[PDB]
């Protein structure tokens, strides 16, 4: 039923973005007038240093 994805920052595949307040996405739209469907990933900030 579930499944665990992992993926690498690549911004023309994978964008991401930080939160506008806490764990949420602004809804942006396409020139289409689409709104992208986003989703809530977990990710570190930077490398362990
Ligand atoms: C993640 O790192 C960037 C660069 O230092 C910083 O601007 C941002 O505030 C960090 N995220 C948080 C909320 O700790």
């Amino acid at each position: 039923t579930r499944l665990k994805i992992v993926t690498i920052h690549q911004e023309p595949f994978v964008y991401v973005k930080p939160t506008m307040s806490d764990g949420t996405c602004k809804e942006e739209f396409t020139v289409n007038g689409d709104p992208v469907k986003k989703v809530i990933c977990t990710g570190p900030n930077d490398t362990s240093p």
